[PDB]
């Protein structure tokens, strides 16, 4: 049989190989001897800040990977285009020790870095992404109107719209450009004296440095924070996002008339800013991009998880649930009517949201479609499948290959 | 270099140096994980022209050995320099050498304790093995076979065995039970290309009717068994009724579940696997223990390439079946679920569900933490078919590889 990996569907027994992975050029953790494939943060899915530039032999022939996927994509491979474009960024490196993309190629590679997201369910839309060039900001205060430009557009008043927003790279012998926040819009976390949280766990450390930066705290379970932007070399300023631009929906049941009453919310925007947008070789420390959430990740992992709002337990004492044992699955049916709940309120204020089973099937339609295109499609098991009704939808049927593919979204450390 | 893993529910961090000790390789690489495969060629231990040459065999056999006198503490004693001078002189002569009783035990136990798979591992040290190495024909290993299922359910009260038959020998075709499992309902390819049963057992349902096997035509027919001697056609047995303990399916609340008719066999056998201890292979080694309520509830009944009752059930409780929105789907198989465990425990059946078998896998990870440095696990299939989140495990970082003794697939000797 052919040299690559061998994938099967069990649900349709149909066979597939992944020849895509060949191109990987960057290492991930797993070795012969043992699978790390669980792990969220091996060191070989991050990309530690650099004191010096790269090498300009590794920049290089990392930008002339990308610039042949450019032209590959453009279907100008070979032509003089290509070859001046490639001359070009040669010498531009070989006298300032780094180079300068067209707005064309970001808009490509920044595309490419979604489409080569491993752990992204929601890849299908990957040709659908509105890119804001904002490689000429110069300051924090400017940040800050690019960003509420960012939210304003990517809402669109409850149709959203997918979009980045690329501020300058990073440039040796200068600081970076970084929003220090996780996501555009989060809820404060507060530290009480028993020691809980009220509000999200997840958030606690931000919200204090917020404060230790000038934030007046609120003292709400629902909270937004303000944003921590940071120019190079500046310590980071706070600016608070204008509620009008930060759409919430308020959560209700469609039948359960009590859940209204619990006082849940969730923001309708999904924006990740502390991760690093990797293109040729550049590093583009700052480069917020939104998309639409599935509804568990709201249901589910931020309203159940353990370490965060965990209302399982509250919501099944409202459902009149033995929670006193594990065989009612009162965690089980509390959780299927939270996600319910989520579901029907996003539907209700017109804001867009796909349920699970939605999102699985599109990425199988996604996955299908990769296979003529690429001929394959790194993907990350435990993240694509749904962190409830797994085996229900039909990715979990649908064995995986995982690799790192350049352009990509990679972790990168706390700016603090 | 040691993996660091981290427990992000509780903030833990633990260091597996225990998959130091894997001298078997996974499929995966630097370049590509192919964790989430079901069967690599890795993990399986296909037929062979000829002989394990006598220094790999030698070296595995040694280590077990090693192994097991670890484990009675006499390690280094004379009894265990001994034992490794008996292999050493079986091996060079014959190519090949034998287990005593105690070791066969000892190392039917740590190929569980070693399975990445099984969420059931805090069970591993009650395991009753049974010694079936005297077998040599099929009829035989049907009385063993018969005696495995009888002292296994024990009226419902089960209890974890394993039947272990001669292992395979270089000179001749291996024992092997066709089946996968002890227990499993035919699978009827109906005219129209549908199927009526289970859907995972058209192939050996169609085997067992080519062996002679008078066929029915309900939706949980009991299949026969397929068990085969050494270079000999496999023979088919009947397995009696009243060994076969099967769980009627009905819901708490929802009277007219019952009318579904649907229901389950109460004893989990797997026995398609290879078990291999010190370089020895036992190609015929089903095990039992209980069943986890998902793998009958979720899996079972509503994977859709298997019973795929959801739709049917939804509409029974006049659900939305239109749009996947109304969550249709997720209610379903939660009352499914539900209905499992319910008529597992009123009956007198042996049951976990998914939230217990986790907890106990938790601890049972602390415990091998201790013990041993860490704990193979696949997270895929630690993690249940539905709630992956709302249990404990799914926050838990895993480390997979491959220890010996172990538990392996091996291609279907047809
Ligand atoms: C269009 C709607 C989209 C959907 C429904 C979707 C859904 C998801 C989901 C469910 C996850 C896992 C979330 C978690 O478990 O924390 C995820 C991760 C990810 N998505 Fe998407 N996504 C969408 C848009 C986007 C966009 C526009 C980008 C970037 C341009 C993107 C980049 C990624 C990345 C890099 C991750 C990994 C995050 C991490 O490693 O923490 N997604 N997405
Ligand atoms: C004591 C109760 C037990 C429980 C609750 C339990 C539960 C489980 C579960 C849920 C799986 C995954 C099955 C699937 O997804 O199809 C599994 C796999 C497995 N179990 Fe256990 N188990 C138990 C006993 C045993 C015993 C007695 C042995 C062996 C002596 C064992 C060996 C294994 C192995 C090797 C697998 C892998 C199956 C495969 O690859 O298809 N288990 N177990
Ligand atoms: N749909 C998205 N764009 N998701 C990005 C990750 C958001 C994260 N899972 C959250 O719940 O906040
Ligand atoms: N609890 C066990 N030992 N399970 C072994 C595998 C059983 C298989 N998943 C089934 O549904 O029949
Ligand atoms: C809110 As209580 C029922
Ligand atoms: C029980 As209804 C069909
Ligand atoms: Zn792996």
């Amino acid at each position: 049989g052919p040299k690559f990996p061998r994938v099967k569907n069990w649900e349709l027994g149909s066979i597939t190989y992944d020849t895509l992975c060949a191109q990987s050029q960057q290492d991930g953790p797993c070795t012969p001897r043992r699978c790390l494939g669980s792990l969220v943060l091996p060191r070989k899915l991050q990309t530690r800040p650099s004191p010096g530039p790269p090498p300009a032999e590794q920049l290089l022939s990392q930008a002339r990977d990308f610039i042949n996927q450019y032209y590959s994509s453009i279907k100008r491979s070979g032509s003089q285009a290509h070859e001046e474009r490639l001359q070009e960024v040669e010498a531009e490196v070989a006298s300032t020790g780094t180079y300068h993309l067209r707005e064309s190629e970001l808009v490509f590679g920044a595309k490419q870095a979604w489409r080569n997201a491993p752990r992204c369910v929601g890849r299908i839309q990957w040709g659908k992404l509105q890119v804001f060039d904002a490689r000429d900001c110069s300051s924090a205060q400017e940040m800050f109107t690019y960003i509420c430009n960012h939210i304003k557009y990517a809402t669109n008043r409850g149709n959203l719209r997918s979009a980045i927003t690329v501020f300058p790279q990073r440039a040796p012998g200068r600081g970076d450009f970084r929003i220090w926040n996780s996501q555009l819009v989060r809820y404060a976390g507060y530290r009480q004296q028993d020691g809980s949280v009220r509000g999200d766990p997840a958030n606690v450390e931000i919200t204090e440095l917020c404060i230790q930066h000038g934030w007046t705290p609120g003292n709400g379970r629902f909270d937004v924070l303000p944003l921590l932007l940071q120019a190079p070399d500046e310590a980071p300023e706070l600016f608070v996002l204008p509620p009008e631009l930060v759409l919430e929906v308020p959560l209700e049941h469609p039948t359960l008339e009590w859940f209204a009453a619990l006082g849940l919310r969730w923001y309708a925007l999904p924006a990740v800013s502390n991760m690093l947008l990797e293109i040729g070789g550049l590093e583009f420390s700052a480069a917020p991009f939104s998309g639409w959430y599935m509804s568990t990740e709201i249901g589910t992992r931020n309203l159940c998880d353990p370490h965060r709002y965990n209302i399982l337990e509250d919501v099944a004492v409202c459902m009149d649930l033995d929670t006193r044992t594990t065989s009612s699955l009162w965690k089980d049916k509390a959780a299927v009517e939270i996600n319910l709940a989520v579901l029907h309120s996003f539907q209700l204020a017109k804001v867009t949201i796909v349920d699970h089973h939605a999102a699985t099937v599109s990425f199988m339609k996604h996955l299908d479609n990769e296979q003529k295109a690429r001929g394959g499609c790194p993907a990350d098991w435990a993240w694509i499948v749904p962190p409830i009704s797994g085996s229900l939808t039909p990715v979990f049927h649908q064995e995986m290959v995982n690799y790192i593919l350049s352009p990509a979204f990679r972790y990168q450390p706390d700016p603090w």
